[PDB]
């Protein structure tokens, strides 16, 4: 059916026409998908691992938490580092790829190692700082080895962007999520295809306005396509959106989601957190419905959740306003 669409890599084209307070702007992006659901028991752990230890790190008070923290971290790398990622199982133990793979966690442990010295000294401030240059190496690998990768260059094809690029992450295709083996039947998304799916939005920004979307998401030819067309009305001025007090990152969310019977679709919530310059954080509160555009029948799931994780980040030889997409996201809330 749909599904089989996206049992490998697809190009996808994005396209945005916008209006925020009569501030008029268009986006354009580019890239690609690759939806396949490959796990590791194993890797899953240490990945965990992993994750907790680095929050643990960002929020801890004294060294001695940090070391604590570093050092469960780095018996995780060595252990992740005799796994065989889902994506090279069919690579030779010692191809080039198993090997940079391998080598991806030997940078890692040494930038650990580094950060262990400064822990070690009392230099709690030092070492949390020495401990945030991971993500470069999470984001970089993660990027060649982790699955479910959605990657996607976006260019304000109209000059200066007046809204702040996270803003718009959420509208700028969730038909790339990693559906489990098991829950292939919950997946509407690529079962629309590729007569595709309407997906509208609200989404109302904490003391300040709210935009509203509609996007249509189809195949036109090989290429996956978002076409959206969106209004933000009552913006302040000095608001962290106009005012562009957002920073430049992204957090992780559960997206929940339903099936509305009504309208052979599904009815989906969520939050988004947006981080705020001065250390505050600004919700984005999403209301979603989407709706086959094509006759054909549609999956209708139960409820379940898409755990999602971005990053956020620029081309160093990019000279117009832009903003460089790192996606991961995954389908959960339903067992065998
Ligand atoms: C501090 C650094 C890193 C963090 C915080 C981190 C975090 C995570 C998280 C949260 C997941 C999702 C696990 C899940 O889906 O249950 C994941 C998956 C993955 N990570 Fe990392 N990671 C880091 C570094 C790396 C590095 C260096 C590599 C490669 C050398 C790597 C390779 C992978 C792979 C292949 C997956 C997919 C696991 C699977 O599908 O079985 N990660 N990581």
């Amino acid at each position: 059916k749909g599904e089989e669409l996206f049992t490998g890599v697809v190009p996808i084209l994005v396209e945005l026409d916008g209006d925020v307070n009569g501030h008029k702007f268009s986006v354009s992006g580019e890239g690609e998908g690759d939806a396949t659901f490959g796990g590791s028991a194993d890797l899953e752990d240490n990945m965990e691992t992993l994750n907790d230890n680095l929050k643990v790190i960002e929020k801890a008070d004294n060294a001695a938490q940090v070391k604590d923290a570093l050092t469960k971290m780095r018996a995780a790398a060595l252990d992740a580092q005799k796994a065989t990622p889902p994506k090279l199982e069919d690579k030779s133990p010692d191809s080039p790829e198993m090997k940079d793979f391998r080598h991806g966690f030997d940078i890692l442990v040494g930038q650990i190692d580094d950060a262990l010295k400064l822990a070690n000294e009392g230099k709690v401030k030092e070492a949390q700082a020495a401990a945030e240059q991971l993500k470069t190496t999470r984001n970089a690998y993660h990027q060649k080895y982790r699955g479910g990768k959605l990657t996607l260059k976006f260019i304000c094809t109209t000059g200066k962007l007046p809204v702040p690029w996270p803003t718009l992450v959420t509208t700028l295709v969730q038909c790339f999520s990693r559906y489990p083996d098991h829950m292939k039947q919950h997946d509407f998304f690529k079962s629309a295809m590729p007569e595709g799916y309407v997906q509208e939005r609200t989404i109302f920004f904490k003391d300040d306005g709210n935009y509203k979307t509609r996007a249509e998401v189809k195949f036109e030819g090989d290429t996956l396509v978002n076409r959206i067309e969106l209004k933000g009305i009552d913006f302040k001025e000095d608001g962290n959106i106009l005012g562009h007090k957002l920073e430049y990152n992204y957090n992780s969310h559960n997206v929940y989601i339903m099936a509305d019977k009504q309208k052979n679709g599904i009815k989906v919530n969520f939050k988004i957190r947006h981080n705020i310059e001065d250390g505050s954080v600004q919700l984005a509160d999403h209301y979603q419905q989407n709706t086959p555009i094509g006759d054909g029948p549609v999956l209708l799931p139960d409820n379940h959740y898409l755990s999602t994780q971005s990053a956020l980040s620029k081309d160093p030889n990019e000279k117009r306003d832009h903003m460089v997409l790192l996606e991961f996201v995954t389908a959960a809330g339903i067992t065998l």
